[PDB]
């Protein structure tokens, strides 16, 4: 069996990573990479989490089995971070939370959830998207399709194609929505064209998917989900995945929930026992080290003190970096506009480079970045601002 | 959307608790759990386990993203444990180990794997088996289909009802065999049995597919490898989904492994690939904390010297259980003959009781068990072994 098994194909952001350490020559940059980076260029354990995790180990006494559904308290405060503190859908019981390996295993859990009890047949997701989006709602079943979002010439999101685009998609179709700081563009829509799509999704019968990867690093907090919550405001129905991999840097301890809101309670109740099905065919039940501390530190007043400034400051780098970058390249002498740069959202956005221009960049040196011209706004420090400043403007 | 989803039926294994917590009677005694509990009543956190997280805590520098298979020496360290430290298998390069959350997770991934990758189709599973064997390989689209095992009568294998079951049963078909420690029935194969249908294996054309969650329970580390270690010996290609939920107390942090054997280095690089894509669109990538601690114990020779002793300290409380269990059961009266349950391994054992009498049992006394007479020997004690036999003397 397996004898003539083809490779699978290299995941294309995660193949630079072996090229970029294996390049070792000098001043290298790496921009393709997909974790927050500070000013040193490490991905720091946050002290709120550290103190968080000393709690653990002091108070655990049992590493027994969670529910399928995970802990409590961790359910309640998502909930909480996504419709805000005495919405309606939390008060009326309509929504359901399961814990979940990362936003990834959220995606995956909707997806066999959707494609095990439902007519979805379909998943319409944005040009350009996260790529595994396309593999993970694909190895459930699932078709994905694809709306228009980005205009690669004036850079911004192209709402009247968007909306057309949109058209073509049927009633009982699920459209795949990125609640805040779109992967890979950083564009993302104003709460009046949120309005929108609310309004127009109720008509046309869409069923909503947010993608809520990056709450608070656009903005703030609950100024992120304004988007999600003008959906919920209208909607009967509609999921919600997220990640706490990105705002609390628990990258690899896969932290993230499922979130599923039906009509009332006896529906959602009947509908997330099915779900809780789909994560027992699965992983049987969640990890719950990272979850435990996302749950004790949004728990206590102190420790989410401490977490909400760490928060903001990574927030405000990746601002002071998206700034910093358009003024060197202004003084260090770009001749385009990189004015758009500072409009976009989180840690990326597309510099607008040619697929020959990026593979120059990095062979006649230095700057990785993804073949799309994505970058990461959080692998610039000001100490790397201008050999990287310098490099773009000699290729332009 | 989700208006006439229908309800998904109780887990067999899961709904009982409820039924116990909620029951609020008296001296009542649970014997449907599956964990291990100790004579206190608890379900601890090694000691061994709680050294390696201090450990962790004072060094982790960053929770930055596991590769897709994780840990490296998590993926040496099982190996060793599996084939033995000199395996040509290993020696030859010839597995590859990919970290997933748990032994429920490993199996969703081979199954995945196998389903979309080779030409797989059916896997038949012993009859009886752990319930969820039957939902992880049917949520990904192969028959499930059962060869026999179990006499009820005498209360043991007999091997000619499962070697004739297995025939025919097409080349290319997947058998899946439990290492060690049957759960349900503690019944396994002795050493000239595993050569046997090992030998009946290759002659067939069978992929042997071997779910290892108790390895260390029955008589040993290594005394339990055998069975696999004598099909490693005579394979080409084996894939084994193995779980530390047990052996390490670890239940909640999700930590099993899914390795790959395939003729040639070559070959099983080319199927891993297909494995890390079928991981990418579950979880991505897995938990870090419940296997950073296995690899931290078992790279350490200090830290596995003590955590030997606490597997074999709960091999031997299971061991001294089964004999106070047939003995108390002859002194209080017991009507038949049970020296069986100490022929049997780790923690399961079918008590050969009607599902009437279980519920005689929890009716009319304390004792909680499954409905097919599965009982939990880790969750008898000293103490409450004269109440529990008296329990089971009154309804024979
Ligand atoms: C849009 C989007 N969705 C999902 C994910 C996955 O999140 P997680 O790392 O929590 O699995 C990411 C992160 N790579 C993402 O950017
Ligand atoms: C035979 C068998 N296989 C797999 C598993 C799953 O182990 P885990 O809880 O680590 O996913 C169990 C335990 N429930 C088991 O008994």
């Amino acid at each position: 069996m397996f004898e003539n098994i083809t490779a699978a194909p290299a995941d294309p952001i995660l193949g630079l990573a072996d090229l970029f350490r294996a390049d070792e020559r000098p001043g290298k940059i790496n921009l393709g990479i997909g974790v927050y980076k500070d000013e040193t260029g490490k991905t720091p354990v946050l002290t709120s989490v550290k103190k968080a995790e000393q709690y653990l180990l002091e108070n655990e006494t049992t590493k027994n089995y969670l529910g399928i559904d995970g802990i409590p308290e961790f359910g309640r405060c998502t909930q909480e971070l996504l419709f805000g503190k005495g919405s309606a859908l939390i008060n009326d019981k309509r929504a359901r939370t399961a814990q979940t390996p990362g936003g990834t295993g959220a995606l995956r859990v909707a997806a066999d959830f959707l494609a095990k009890n439902t007519s979805v047949k379909r998943v319409w997701v944005s040009n350009p998207s996260w790529p595994n989006h396309k593999s993970v709602f694909n190895s459930a079943g699932l078709e994905v399709r694809e709306y228009a979002y980005y205009d690669a010439e004036n850079h911004t999101l192209d709402f009247d194609a968007l909306i057309n685009s949109l058209n073509e998609a049927q009633a009982g179709d699920v459209v795949l929505f990125h609640g805040c700081c779109h992967n890979p563009t950083g564009i993302d829509p104003t709460l009046e064209q949120w309005q929108t799509l609310a309004q127009l999704s109720v008509e046309k019968g869409w069923l909503p998917l947010f993608d809520f990867a990056y709450q608070g690093f656009a903005r703030g907090l609950e100024e992120d989900a304004e988007g999600l919550r003008a959906f919920a405001a209208m909607h009967k129905e509609l999921i919600v995945a997220s990640s706490y991999s990105h705002n609390f840097g628990l990258y690899n301890e896969r932290v993230g929930a499922c979130t599923l809101v039906a009509a009332d309670s006896e529906t959602v109740d009947r509908a997330f026992s099915q779900m809780k099905a789909a994560i027992r065919a699965n992983y049987s039940n969640p990890p719950a080290h990272g979850a435990s501390v996302v749950a004790t530190i949004l728990s206590n007043d102190a420790l989410r003190a401490i977490w909400e400034q760490e928060l903001t400051d990574m927030r405000q780098r990746i601002q002071r970096m998206r700034q910093l970058f358009v003024n060197t390249l202004q003084e260090k002498g770009a001749n385009r506009d990189f004015s758009f740069i500072i409009k976009q959202n989180g840690m990326f956005s597309f510099s607008g480079l040619t697929k020959e221009q990026v593979l120059r960049l990095r062979e006649e040196f230095g700057v990785y970045a993804v073949a799309s011209g994505r970058v990461n706004v959080a692998g610039m420090t000001p100490d790397n601002m201008a050999p990287l400043c310098e490099a773009i403007v000699a290729v332009l």
